[PDB]
């Protein structure tokens, strides 16, 4: 078998994409930002506190002839970025693109902090990272690719993120016509959880490149890239007037400016991140500060490759026995 499912921006900045996911019978449809960089499928639900829902669409398991409730399951989640959620489990028909699982474990929020109340776009997340991540207690479960797996043509599946524009998840084969040149393939940990990987370099600019290990995670549920401070300050060093601001929380550059390319190595390989992508506009309304789109991990205590670098390549996350991730230039 094999899914595809066009996945779209929620605005202006593609501060995050939305995939529609079929859940239940008759099939409810929300749209779910899917996760590279966690291992939970959880949607807002008739479960959740009515106060922390405004404007998302809700899965109402009882409305779904298939929804059984997985008793004495909870669970509960805290993401990067401080946002948290929680609540029960029930299995029903997930499906993707025109690929289903039957048994998936669907997550219903009972509690969603504020910054996904105040995302009316976002109806719940579909992890894609490695199922040992679940938060499901007592029972850990497994994620829709890895239950989707087994079926699957090729055990793959690929995102091809747009730069202000809809773009593609496939599961189970890679679309040769969706990138240019060769895919470069290169090895992962699954360690702790992710889809980890180490870029063998970067270049600002039209500038030299420096080879250097720079260990990451590829995560299609962070907006930003953000590396090495050293690597971070060679780049924004570029920009007249970039600098760091406590208050705002990163680099900020004038809005004025144009901003330079930045290159990452996959291997032997090179992605060219247009200077465009590194734009995240104004810091408020009106401001001519505007907040730029690669940010210091320093005390994050990882390297993320989130979108702005993802949606500069055509990207295979390959769940073969030995996972790899697989990158080309489109």
């Amino acid at each position: 078998s094999t899914g595809s499912a066009t996945t779209t921006p929620i605005d202006s900045l593609d501060d995050a994409y939305i995939t529609p996911v079929q859940i239940g019978t008759p099939a409810q449809t929300l749209n779910l930002d899917f996760d590279t960089g966690s291992s939970d499928l959880w949607v807002f639900s008739s479960e959740t506190t009515a106060s922390e829902v405004d404007g998302q669409t809700i899965y109402t398991p009882s409305k779904s002839t298939t929804a059984k409730l997985l008793s004495g399951a909870t669970w509960s989640i805290s993401y990067g970025d401080g946002s948290s959620s929680s609540g029960d489990v029930y299995t029903d028909t997930v499906s993707v693109g025109g690929l289903t699982v039957t048994g998936q474990a669907v997550e219903s929020a009972k509690k969603v902090s504020s910054s996904f109340t105040e995302d009316s776009t976002i109806d719940g997340l579909l992890g894609l990272a490695f199922s040992t991540l679940n938060t499901v207690s007592p029972t850990q479960q497994k994620t829709f690719f890895d239950n989707a797996k087994a079926s699957l043509d090729s055990p793959v599946f690929t995102a091809d993120l747009g730069y202000h524009a809809p773009g593609t998840y496939n599961f189970g084969f890679i679309d040769t016509t969706a990138y240019t040149g060769s895919i470069t393939y290169t090895a992962v940990s699954t360690k702790q959880g992710f889809w980890e990987w180490t870029s063998t370099g970067y270049a600002v600019g039209s500038g030299t490149f420096k080879s250097t290990s720079i260990d990451g995670i590829a995560d299609t549920g962070t907006t930003l890239l953000y590396l090495p401070a050293t690597v971070v300050s060679a780049y924004w060093a570029q920009v007249s007037g970039a600098k760091s601001s406590s208050s705002v929380g990163g680099y900020v550059f004038p809005c004025s400016a144009t901003l330079p390319s930045f290159t990452f190595g996959v291997g032997s390989a090179r992605i060219v991140i247009p200077g465009d992508y590194i734009d995240f506009g104004p810091i408020s309304t009106g401001s001519s500060s505007c907040f730029g789109g690669i940010q210091s991990s320093a005390g994050i205590g990882i390297n993320i490759f989130g979108d702005v670098a993802l949606k500069a390549a055509f990207v295979v996350f390959n769940g073969a026995t030995t996972p790899t991730l697989g990158f080309a230039s489109k």
